[PDB]
């Protein structure tokens, strides 16, 4: 069943373990090991530093949005229990980017959804990004996810694109139509990508 599947992924210890050489990203410049932990496997210090930078990366898109900055908000649903992270290490100490995400039923599927990726500005356009995403989707084929799914802020024209184009990610049926929100377009679209079986 859907509650089946979502269950045991929930239940795995480490997701990443099925694509080990997915676990180091060395392009451009970069060299990064990447670890997939629940938020209980983390140093306060690392959830922390995930945060700080949601928030300085985003707190102004939220406050142009339907939705506004939630500061509070946003911290409970990155420290929920059921939260799990990507995290790209670099120098074996420093984290400069990560995902945040859970395998959840969303309009009735069984789904991977992204909460959030972001980096820090330094390790930008270097491919990892799109490597992060690479690796969800990977994680929701060997979990047999039927979607890796996420929301992006139309304003957000970078991030936009990169899912749109660089990653071919479609709209999702549960996105909002033209004038779904109070009557206008929602300044957000629900995007996803189908697991291929
Ligand atoms: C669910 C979410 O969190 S939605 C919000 C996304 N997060 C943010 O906006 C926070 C700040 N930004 C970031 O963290 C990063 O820049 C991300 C996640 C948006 C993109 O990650 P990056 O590593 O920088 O992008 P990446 O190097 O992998 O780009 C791959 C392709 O995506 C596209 N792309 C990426 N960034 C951009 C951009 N700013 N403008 C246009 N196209 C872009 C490009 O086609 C790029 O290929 P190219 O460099 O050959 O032209």
């Amino acid at each position: 069943s859907v509650c089946a599947k979502v269950d045991a992924a929930n239940r795995l210890g480490d997701p990443l373990e099925a694509f080990p050489v997915f676990k180091k990203y060395d392009r451009n410049g970069l060299n990064v090991s990447i670890e997939c932990k629940r938020v209980s496997g983390l140093e306060p210090a690392t959830v922390d530093w995930a945060f700080d930078l949601t928030k300085t990366n985003m707190q102004t898109m939220y406050e142009q949005s339907e939705w506004g900055w939630k500061d509070r908000e946003k911290r409970e649903e990155m420290t929920d229990d059921r939260a799990w992270y990507l995290i790209a290490w670099e120098n074996s100490s420093v984290p400069v980017a990560f995902s945040h995400f859970r395998f959840d039923v969303e309009c009735g599927d069984e789904v991977l959804y992204c909460y959030e990726v972001q980096l820090e500005s330094k390790v930008r356009r270097k491919g990892l990004g799109k490597f992060l995403i690479q690796i969800l989707q990977l994680m929701a084929n060997s979990t047999q996810m039927k979607k890796v799914m996420l929301t992006v802020f139309k304003h957000n024209h970078g991030a936009y694109q990169f899912f749109r184009e660089a990653l071919q990610f479609e709209i999702d049926d549960s996105s909002p139509s033209m004038s779904g929100c109070c009557g206008e377009d929602c300044s957000y679209e629900i995007l996803s990508r189908r697991t291929k079986f």
